[PDB]
């Protein structure tokens, strides 16, 4: 099975970040190699995101998320990552 990204990405978009980490999870712990990393890397930023929004430091999670989508291609399983990468940046300040 593969996330439906449109979904996805309507959560992402209205700020549902604990619904984007619902849906994407158990897709992660099912994915091996570069969907792995790419499910995982969302999810961390979603995650970081969320903490950004509870005034706490989310700036380790970004990290992290740099470290799953470092050198993945894009777009990868449909999803052009890039973009919300470079959205989550832009919010947290980094």
């Amino acid at each position: 099975m593969v996330p439906d990204w449109e979904e996805v990405l309507g959560l992402w978009r209205a700020g549902r970040y604990y619904e984007v980490h619902e849906v994407l999870e158990p897709y992660w712990l099912k994915a091996t190699g570069e969907e792995r990393r790419l499910l995982q890397g969302v999810i961390l930023l979603a995650a970081a995101l969320h903490q950004r929004r509870l005034g706490r430091p989310g700036l380790r999670n970004l990290r992290k998320a740099e470290a799953r989508l470092e050198g993945l291609p894009c777009p990868l399983m449909g999803l052009d990552w890039r973009s919300l990468l470079q959205e989550a940046r832009r919010r947290l300040g980094a």
